């Protein structure tokens, strides 16, 4: 299929249409990161909020990495207030911390291991209605959780997944101001998320031509402005923030691949869009060889770039990573702890459900393989 | 903003899903047109109701031009039955048609005068919440009504619009078997309706990236394909069905433009989608000659379609109306008609909302040399 649950509210000064969106509320809760809070951003929410005539109250400084314990220490605080409306403002941690929270607050009766999932040997049981309006205001460009239906955090330290409609939110707002805030490195990083989402999206077995409108324009956005955007043009900026929820358009509807697999596996090495951006190349021409349909698909993606082939866009993909200074794994991590641990995180990779959607279905041992590949930096 | 209500199914043998969309409900009723139910699309849409546990009932053959003293014949056995589900299968008209069923039917308290507007000059009353669940399944590539809030229909021999977020589908069915059916001329004039309607959202005052997303994809994929799927190409035709609702989903957003309203407005002269594809090339010379918006958004057009500038573009159009046979304006109806129509014409496309989403506001005594100048069709 192809639908879309939330509003998009796109535009510069768009941050203060929060006032006409928490209309017919009175209780907002905002969660936000710490960079929301230090810039100024969350104390112009609230201002939002207030105008509107509703009561707000925010809790700022999120840890980077969701789990259930730090969503259970503030959960009373979050009880007591009683929200009828949340809103997430920050990156894609803050977005996914929120939509937790969605579900903990209003399906409380719900035992968090029957209905989030860590592979494919999981069997999650569906979640009921979730009512609670959840308004989402992403700061990076961007990991696309703002449109999304899912959601990562830990418990006890392994990772879990979450995905349901009910936690995909009301509404998006993108305000370009807030990316304009990101440091070089994570709008490098988030941009080139865009880039492989898009990608991905455009190749995995569900793809249709609605999600492919929404991942060419994302793919072609990103090409031509991340790296204007990297270095701190403002319009470049907005470019890219819009390019991001177009992804997450598409990956909502396509899924995602055996990249984005292989990187969630491979993250103590470092930032997801960085491990992204590495191991794309490598994942391209993989399907590539054992798949004349996605061989096609990535020369049609090549020829909305400019050129032909899908060598053409596995070569660009690879000199726009040079452009941005992204490292090779080498340099990373190094030779002895990766061979360590490319068993495991080749298994796991096996092991994700994710596996089913790419248009090759990968042996343990191809993996493995592939993990090497990548590593030889070739 | 961008937003779609509507969940869109798509593909081969998708009307068979029909089964799965009914479920929950035990009573549905089906508008059908004449040529769906001669084709046996209708009693194949029967079955799969039928296979879900409902009971269905239909209409077929609903005139061409819908009204509401039409429906309010109908509508007796309509509210007979109780339907808790609406499916309406055939052309624009027939969804139009089945929109303003669903108005009456859920709301037989309003007065129709009340929530309608014929123009500018009109002031509906907001449309109540609707709540019967409504199937649209487009047989002509297409109208895009199947994504779209609105409906024309005419009453007391006036032609009316309602628009609501109210009557928006619910879900839409995409099987290309049933687009497989227009003759040649419906594929050829559905098809260009396509075409402007993407050229035209793309260039409105609130066009966005998303809408942008499907409006360029949608102008590529007809310009592609349009003339291989009027000669009777199998996949052609559900390459260019697809496209059809994406330019509904680009419209549904951006709105539509003085080419839609000209077409509208000269709709005594012959079929929307061809007197459409007649005046664009004409409404695209006058909106570049007054607007540098205007003229650089047609230029992005070009590019996408492999060649520069907006004067591409116009040349595009016309070449690609040639290659697929239609007329000039000269060769529907003679100069004294034409000229003794084209005062009113100007006035009320000057009377038309849609004007303030046109790239520039145009005079009534524009719009009448406008008419004039693609009379002379040069
Ligand atoms: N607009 C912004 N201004 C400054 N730093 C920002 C930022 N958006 C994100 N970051 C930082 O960039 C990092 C990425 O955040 P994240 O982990 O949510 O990214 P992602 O969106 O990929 O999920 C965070 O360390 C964040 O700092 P805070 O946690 O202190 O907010
Ligand atoms: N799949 C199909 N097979 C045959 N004729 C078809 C058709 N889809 C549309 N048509 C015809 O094409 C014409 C266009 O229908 P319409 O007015 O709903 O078009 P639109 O979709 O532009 O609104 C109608 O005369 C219709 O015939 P019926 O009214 O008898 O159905």
């Amino acid at each position: 299929m192809f639908w879309l649950k939330t509003r998009i509210i796109e535009g510069e000064g768009s941050l203060s249409r929060l006032s006409r969106e928490v209309k017919g509320h009175e209780r907002v809760l905002i969660l936000a990161s710490g960079s929301m809070k230090r810039h100024g951003f969350l104390s112009e929410a609230e201002d939002y909020v207030k105008e509107a005539g509703a009561e707000v109250f925010s809790i700022a400084g999120l840890p980077a990495e969701p789990s259930v314990e730090v969503i259970e220490e503030f959960l009373p605080k979050v009880r007591e207030f009683g929200p009828d409306l949340l809103v997430a403002m920050g990156g894609g941690s803050v977005i996914d911390t929120t939509k937790a929270l969605k579900v903990f607050y209003d399906a409380p009766e719900l035992n968090f291991g029957e209905i989030a999932f860590i592979d494919r040997f999981s069997k999650p049981k569906p979640v009921p209605r979730l009512k609670t309006l959840l308004i989402a205001i992403p700061s990076t460009s961007g990991a696309g959780s703002e449109v999304s239906g899912a959601s990562v955090l830990k418990k006890g330290g392994v990772k879990y997944n979450i995905v349901t409609p009910e936690i995909a939110p009301d509404v998006a707002i993108l305000d370009p101001r807030l990316p304009r805030t990101m440091p070089p490195e994570v709008a490098r990083n988030s941009g080139l998320d865009v880039l492989v989402h898009g990608i991905e999206a455009y190749t995995t077995k569900v793809a249709s031509p609605f999600s492919d409108a929404m991942a060419i324009k994302a793919i072609k956005t990103v090409y031509r402005w991340l790296p204007l955007s990297v270095k701190g043009d403002e319009e470049a900026r907005a470019r890219v923030h819009y390019a991001a929820t177009m992804a997450g358009i598409a990956f909502l509807n396509a899924r995602l691949g055996l990249c984005h697999a292989m990187s969630h596996k491979a993250a103590w090495i470092g930032p997801h869009g960085l491990l992204n951006a590495v191991f794309l190349p490598y994942v391209m021409e993989f399907n590539a060889s054992k798949s004349d349909y996605a061989r096609r698909r990535y020369a049609e993606i090549a020829r909305e770039l400019g050129f032909q082939t899908a060598k053409d866009l596995i070569e660009v993909v690879k000199e726009l990573n040079e452009m941005l200074g992204v490292p090779k794994l080498g340099e990373l991590v190094d030779e002895e702890t990766f061979a360590s641990k490319v068993e495991e995180m080749a298994e796991k990779t096996y092991h994700d459900g994710l596996i089913a959607f790419n248009p090759v279905e990968p042996k343990p041992e191809e993996i493995k393989e592939l993990y090497l590949k990548a590593y030889r930096g070739e």
